[PDB]
RNA sequence: CUUACCACUUUGUGAUUCAUGACUGGGGUGAAGUCGUAACAAGGUAACCGUAGGGGAACCUGCGGUUGGAUCACCUCC
């Protein structure tokens, strides 16, 4: 109901997190510690060999990972994370 | 002798019913004829129902309806 709203607090694209994921699916992760509110990550992220890793590969269930917050939908309420990008430039 | 009632019988116009009739509508059956291929597979434009118009023929097209229809819907939110 409430942190939706003010989603402010997180917005800037360059802002980071470290979350803890809930569960993969096989096209991301989702990555939800801030409790009523939860990421995705895409499988295309999370690698620099694009989707030649599947989810389950990089990251396992209850698993933090640092997390830069790159797109949130206001509405539509989506938010986009990225984990390829928190972690090396090679 | 006469009046009344009344059978035979006569006339007029109807109803119903059987037969027959130039010509004409469709229906059934038929190894091997002609024209095509409408349906059954997504039957090669899914089929079908009501209705309307059109076309040698099966049919075609419009409007609404039905599933008694294959394959079924799009990058990422459980
Ligand atoms: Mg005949
Ligand atoms: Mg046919
Ligand atoms: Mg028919
Ligand atoms: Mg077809
Ligand atoms: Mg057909
Ligand atoms: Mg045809
Ligand atoms: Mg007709
Ligand atoms: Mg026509
Ligand atoms: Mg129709
Ligand atoms: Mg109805």
């Amino acid at each position: 109901e409430d942190p939706w709203v003010a989603i402010a607090k997180r917005y800037p694209e360059g802002t980071k997190l470290t979350g803890r994921v809930t569960n993969l699916t096989d096209y991301g992760c989702f990555v939800e510690i801030e409790e009523g509110v939860e990421g995705l990550v895409h499988v295309s992220e999370m690698d620099w060999t694009n989707k030649n890793i599947h989810p389950s590969k990089v990251v396992n269930v209850g698993d933090v990972v640092e997390v830069m917050v790159l797109d949130i939908d206001e509405e539509r309420r989506r938010i986009s994370l990225g984990l390829k990008q928190c972690k090396a430039n090679p």
